[PDB]
């Protein structure tokens, strides 16, 4: 069911926040290797959970389910500002700019948070 489906998607939403927090320690910790590494399997896992979302999306769309659609509409456009986020922070790994890096951290986190209400009305909807 796209109910199902949105649950499996929020797994890996809350697998990326896991990864995220050990990431974020041990670029606290200069652990360089193990950031790269978080890096690459937090890459990974967004652009999974974004393949989900537009499924889902679609799916909400050819069911005529419009409250549905316009929530995912939303929150779609919310993970785009978050990944927008994570690829600049991941610049500014690459280019050794921890200033940077510190900024867009805070950031993603706070654009996360903010977007935790709609994915809970996403669940209810579906
Ligand atoms: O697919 C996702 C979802 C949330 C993510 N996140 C939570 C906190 N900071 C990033 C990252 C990737
Ligand atoms: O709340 C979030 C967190 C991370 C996100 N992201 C990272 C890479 N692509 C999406 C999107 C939305």
């Amino acid at each position: 069911s796209v109910k199902s489906e949105y649950a499996e998607a929020a797994a890996v939403g809350q697998e990326a926040v896991a990864v995220f927090n050990t990431m974020k320690a041990a670029f606290q910790n200069g652990d360089k290797e193990a950031v790269a590494q978080y890096l690459a399997r937090l890459a990974s896992l967004y652009t999974r959970h974004e393949e989900l979302l537009n499924r889902i999306l679609e799916k909400a769309r050819r069911e005529g389910n419009k409250e549905a659609v316009t929530l995912m509409n939303e929150f779609t456009a919310t993970f785009q500002t978050g990944k927008s986020i994570f690829n600049a922070m991941v610049a500014a790994f690459k280019n050794g700019d921890d200033d940077s890096f510190e900024s867009y951290l805070q950031a993603l986190e706070k654009v996360t948070a903010k977007g935790e209400t709609l994915a809970d009305q996403i669940a209810k909807a579906l």
